[PDB]
DNA sequence: TTAATCCTTCCCCC
DNA sequence: GGGGGAAGGATTC
């Protein structure tokens, strides 16, 4: 195994510096406006012109403005940019038949066949660099591995626009070495409780006995981070299949008068079965986001395929069964469409 | 302070 | 006991 991971640099941010390049060499912010006030929203992204003075992905775009008030700020166009990654990401799987499409800028590629070591790897990384900086003029950095989790730590430490080998012996002063809260699909909350069984290092896993360690962060995760620690990790690159579709939007001013969240409700439901496109969900279901900012949802499945009509219809009566269910206030509301026919 | 998939209960019933 | 499918909260990105 040899897995060749391409993860794109400040790509919405980059994007739009490609699409006017007079941006190139000026801070740019991403944002997503709220509009519940001026500049209410958030930061989606920004390149490191505005990076390394703080501005970074999640602060409030009014915080941002205080730090950088002179930087380009810009509304985020996801489908600009997802037709961006498309593109690019074809000209990976020219490279590669097992190719794994992580998400909007992320994929892994299993070259295995294609390359016989380490070597001839990193050229063809260089390789496949230099022709997606060519044909769409954007940098990216790859990671080469043993195997997908490694490959994506080797992209985490060659950005931005880099390239890395992780070879067994480095894999394995990383199985002793590497922070446990910088291993992929280790989010805070498992970093945190990992913290508390003493579990610093990717290592400290065989320590811990598996029951406990199971009854702390889930089997699947336990049995996930132990591979990776006895370096027997190695799943295949698959390519993915969208499972469920879904759209949420933010308000005004908070809410939980019915016909004051309906309208909203429907833009959403609007825009996902527009995504969908000709997909058929047996599946539905009502995502509210209270004001305390805490997640609240309930949905149904059916026993055949939800024509809008039906969609509408049912999740207004989902929704009402949010409000009911809850007393708090609703901020945010959406729809999620999954078990595709 | 602006999308999707995973984990653990339920509940039906051989 | 345990397959099997739903539902909703919990996490990760
Ligand atoms: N709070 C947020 N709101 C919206 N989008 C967000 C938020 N936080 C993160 N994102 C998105 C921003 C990006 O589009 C995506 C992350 O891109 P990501 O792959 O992690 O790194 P990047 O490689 O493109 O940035 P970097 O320059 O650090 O390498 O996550
Ligand atoms: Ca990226
Ligand atoms: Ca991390
Ligand atoms: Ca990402």
């Amino acid at each position: 195994m040899i897995v060749l991971f391409v993860d794109f640099d400040y790509f919405y941010a980059q994007v739009e510096e490609v699409l006017n390049p007079s941006l190139k060499g000026k801070p740019v912010v991403v944002c997503v406006f709220s509009g519940r006030f001026e500049d209410s929203g958030a930061v989606a992204t920004a390149n490191y012109e505005a990076r390394k003075f703080g501005v970074k992905a999640g602060i409030p775009i009014v915080e941002a403005k205080k730090i950088l008030p002179n930087a380009v700020y810009l509304p985020m166009r996801k489908e600009v940019y997802q037709q961006v990654s498309s593109r690019i990401m074809n000209l990976l799987r020219e490279y590669s038949e097992k190719i794994e499409i992580a998400s909007i800028d992320e994929a892994y590629l299993d070259i295995s066949d294609k390359v016989r070591d380490y070597r001839e790897a990193y050229n063809l990384g260089l390789e496949i660099k230099n022709k997606i900086l060519e044909k769409e003029k954007i940098t990216v950095t790859v990671g080469i591995s043993k195997n997908k989790v490694f490959a994506k730590i080797a992209a985490d430490m060659a950005k931005p626009n880099g390239i890395k080998v992780i070879d067994d012996e480095e894999v394995k002063r990383l199985i002793r070495e590497l922070d446990i809260a910088d291993v992929p699909g280790i989010g805070n909350i498992t970093a945190e409780k990992l913290k508390k069984l003493g579990i610093n290092k990717l290592v400290d896993t065989l320590s811990i006995e598996f029951d406990k360690l199971k009854g702390m962060i889930g089997e699947a995760k336990a049995k996930y981070l132990i591979s990776l620690a006895r370096d027997e990790y190695n799943e295949p690159i698959r390519t993915r299949v969208r499972k469920s579709i879904g759209r949420i939007v933010t308000m005004k001013r908070n809410s939980r008068n019915l016909e004051e969240i309906k309208p909203y409700l429907f833009r959403a439901i609007e825009e996902s079965y527009y995504k969908l496109d000709k997909r058929i969900p047996k599946a539905i279901h009502v995502v509210a986001v209270t004001e305390d900012l805490d997640i609240v949802s309930r949905g149904r499945t059916f026993p055949h395929g939800i024509s809008k009509e039906t969609a509408y219809s049912e999740s207004v009566k989902l929704l009402q069964k949010i409000l009911e269910e809850d007393e708090r206030k609703i901020r945010r509301i959406g729809v999620r469409f999954s078990k595709f026919i």
